[PDB]
Order: structure tokens, then sequence, then C-alpha cells
């Protein structure tokens, strides 16, 4: 069994700076570090830095006084930033620069009362985070998944109207989305593609090639974590069996029983020590040397605040 790994895949430049963020603070302020949500969506991580003491808490009003909160990489709306700013709290802020961008853009939109359209997923922490910077009564913030949301979406001026997109939607399907937004609204502003990232991009562009190769594809990630999910889905919308698991132990046998070609990748918040043990394990059920696939290259690093050095 021939065994090929994804590239690039694994850590963005976000995920290497939050988690950074958090273990700095731990270091230099000793625990307890409160951290609000998760601050990447993967357990292992997650586990770790509570294990090392980082409390994780879904609201402000569990952070107790005079405590380090941090706000994880998805970003926190105006009002979580206000409620912490207005409370006992010393904040450092985990948020993505990739995701701070399009904050700005949306709390830009608000400030003129010209509404605007997020493409995104209800629920999400980046979309709560992101609507959540639209404040203006006299304009609005609208929020669509698919073209059908797009074509029963009324709006009140869709002379002025911009869009904003999450960081980590599938390609393909947001660009139906907004070839949907342009065709119903023809005065409709944007980027001059989307605000999905690098990483995001990159990732579904190394997955469709290692899919091509592979008979099934493991994607080591979390349930919660978007884009893992997106890598998964690509792989599996070409026809592999494709499976999101968090580590070794989830593999089942059968999955790779008789198969020729196995390929591996990971999503923005899996270390590679869980890569490592998956091609452990698939070594074990019969597969060679790990096979690093060609690809395009990630250069970008995102320093941690110079405070937390
Ligand atoms: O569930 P997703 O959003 O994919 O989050 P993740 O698994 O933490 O991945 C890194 C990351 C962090 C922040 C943002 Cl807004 N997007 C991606
Ligand atoms: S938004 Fe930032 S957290 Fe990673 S997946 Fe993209 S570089």
């Amino acid at each position: 069994m021939q065994i090929l790994l994804a590239n690039p895949r694994g850590f963005c430049a976000g995920v290497d700076r939050a988690i950074s963020i958090v273990e700095n603070a731990l270091a230099i302020y000793g625990a307890p570090i409160y951290v609000r949500h998760e601050v990447v969506h993967n357990r292992y991580v997650v586990d770790s830095l509570r294990e090392r003491g980082a409390i994780f808490i879904e609201q402000i009003s569990e952070v107790p006084d005079g405590a380090i909160l941090i706000f994880s990489a998805h970003g926190v709306s105006q009002a979580v930033r206000n409620e912490a700013k207005s409370r006992d709290l010393t904040v450092f802020d985990a948020t993505c620069p990739l995701v701070t961008k399009v904050h700005m853009e949306v709390a830009r939109a608000s400030r003129r009362g010209e509404e605007s359209i997020l493409i995104g997923h209800a629920g999400h922490p980046e979309v709560e985070g992101t609507m959540g910077q639209y404040s203006n009564p006299e304009g609005g913030m609208y929020l669509v998944e698919s073209p059908d949301d797009v074509w029963k979406l009324t709006v009140k001026n869709e002379e002025k109207l911009s869009f904003m997109t999450q960081t980590t939607l599938s390609v393909d399907d947001t660009s139906d989305v907004i070839d949907a937004l342009r065709k119903r609204f023809p005065k409709i502003v944007g980027p001059r593609k989307d605000d999905i990232c690098y990483a995001t991009t990159n990732r579904q562009e190394a997955v469709r090639a290692l899919a091509e190769q592979a008979e099934v594809v493991l994607v080591v990630g979390s349930k919660n974590s978007s884009n893992s999910n997106r890598l998964a889905e690509l792989a599996q919308r070409m026809g592999k069996r494709a499976f999101l698991i968090d580590d070794a132990k989830d593999i089942q046998e059968e999955w790779v029983k008789e198969v020729k070609c196995v390929g591996v990748t990971a999503g923005a918040s899996a270390p590679d020590i869980l890569v490592q043990n998956v091609v452990a394990r698939l070594q074990q059920l019969g597969g060679g040397e790990a096979i690093p696939l060609e690809g395009r290259e990630e250069n970008i690093v995102f320093e941690v605040p110079k405070e937390l050095r």
C-alpha cells in the first residue's frame, strides 16, 4: 500500500500564532489563563492546553475578575469585545489577521449605513464575530449559505451593497454563491474573488491533487473544524472514500483493506504529530514509506504580539 501526503497540509499561520499566544501567556503569567471558545478547533491542541492550565469558556461571565483572557483565532463580536473591555480583565487577542481584515470591512460598511452580505455557515463562531462587527440599524447585515438563500434575500437598498465571506469555505461552492449574488444584485461590491484565506485555498488544491491519486483519503482534524470538513467533502465529491479523523485510533481496518493507494492530509488546526501517528498506523496495516506530494510553497508567518514574546 502506497501512502501519499498532501502538500500543503496541517498548521496555518493563524493557528500557529494563536497557539503560541496561549502558550506564551501561560509561560509568562502561569496558570490559569482563560480562553474564550476553543482557541482553534482541534481536540488534541485544546486538551493539551487544558492539561497545562488554560481554561476554556463560552461566555465572559464565566471568567473571574483580575484574570487574563484570550480571544480565540475565530474572532469575536464587538459586543463580546466591549463586555471584556468594560471589566477587570487583561485581554490578548488571538484572532487571525485574515479574519481581522474581514472584520475591518464589515465595520466600515456599518459606519456608512450600507448593507453587507456574509457568505458563511449559521452558528459558526467566525460568523458570529464577523456579523457582530455590524451595528448600524439604518443598514443591515445578512447571512447567506447557498444560491437558494441568495434567491430569497431582499435588501433595502441594493445600489449600496457589499459582500464578505468566511475564511474556510469551499472555494468551488463559494464561487456558485458569488455568481448568484452578482446576478441578483448587479451593483454589489466585493473583493476580487472572496475572503477565503490562502491556507484554505491551498489545502483544497492539495487535497484535489491527492484524491486524483489515492483511492481513500484520511483527513486529520476534529469534527468541529470547518476547513477540515471541506477537505473530506472535496475528496468525497471526487468519488473517493474520505474520513475525518482526530487520531490514529479512529482508523478502521476495513477502510484500507485491499487499498493500493491511501492519501493523508490534515486541516489547518491539526498538529503534525497526529499525522505522523496516523502514518505509523497505516504502515502497521501494510503501508510503505510516506511519499509527500509536491506542493505550492507557503511562506507566511504571523508573529505573536511583542508583549507575549
Ligand atoms: O472551524 P474552522 O473555522 O475551520 O477553524 P479551525 O479548525 O480552528 O481552523 C483554523 C481557523 C481558525 C480561525 C478561523 Cl476564522 N478559521 C480557521
Ligand atoms: S483564516 Fe487564519 S486561522 Fe488559518 S485557516 Fe486561514 S490562516
